[PDB]
């Protein structure tokens, strides 16, 4: 299941795809494992973020991880873990500083070798190093790069000569950047605006994608059952002159 046939096998039934974002090692490595198994029947792709040190909820999930030992090797092998479990996309969503710590060619060689299907690459322009860029994809890993609603039509068009695999539209209103990022490429386009149930989510549905993170970093805090969540937020990626 290659990542455009997830994002395509989603808009062929009618909804925007339900991607998942998990912390890796939060609120433990048990904790993650388990909630990676509740999400997976929700989950048309997956992605696994790597704790770094430097919006708030996800700050505070990658701090608390951090606290009980997560690391880039811990990662990797709940990557490892994960592709165990799944055929589905996965992509691990990283800062900079530790690649560039490992050495870019071994840091995503690794992941690459333990099962990643992509990166998600947030603090990383790629227009600002096409080198390193075209060193994951040669490594064969999707290389995913974020846009904004401030963005330019001339940024939008920038990133997505780069991004590969999808492109992550985030809001750390969403009909109108998804059409001028669907205008300037016909690449699957996800988002991120903090979706947490189907109200929120049907406004998000025009999306190829949706990641669901902060949403569920809360329920985990919490202690409630994962599911019920995401079954309001599938409920709601299900599609329905001025001046």
């Amino acid at each position: 299941m290659t990542t455009l046939e997830a994002f395509a096998k989603a808009r062929s039934e009618g909804r925007a795809a339900l991607i998942p974002y998990l912390t890796a090692g939060f609120p433990s490595r048990e904790g993650f494992l388990q909630a990676v198994e509740e999400v997976l029947p929700y989950a048309d792709l997956l992605e696994i973020g790597l704790p770094y040190s430097d919006g708030p909820v996800i700050q505070r999930a990658s701090e608390l991880a951090l606290r009980k030992g997560m690391s880039v090797q811990g990662a990797l092998e709940l990557v490892r873990e994960v592709r165990a479990l799944t055929e589905k996309p996965l992509f691990l969503m990283t800062y900079l500083n530790p690649v560039l710590a490992w050495g870019p060619e071994r840091f995503f060689g690794l992941f690459k070798q333990a099962g990643a299907t992509g990166v998600i690459l947030p603090d990383l322009p790629p227009d600002e190093d096409p080198g390193l860029v075209r060193l994951a994809q040669e490594i064969g890993l999707e290389t995913v790069f974020l846009l904004a609603p401030t963005s330019t039509d001339a940024r939008i068009a920038t990133v997505v000569r780069h991004a590969t695999g999808f492109v992550y539209a985030v809001s750390v209103e969403v009909k109108d950047l998804v059409r001028r990022i669907k205008a300037r490429t016909a690449l699957p386009v996800a988002v991120g605006f903090g979706v947490s149930g189907k109200a929120t989510a049907a406004q998000a549905a025009v999306a190829d994608g949706v990641v669901v993170g902060s949403a569920l970093v809360r329920a985990l805090e919490e202690g409630r059952s994962l599911a019920p969540l995401l079954q309001e937020i599938r409920q709601g990626l299900q599609r329905l002159p001025l001046p």
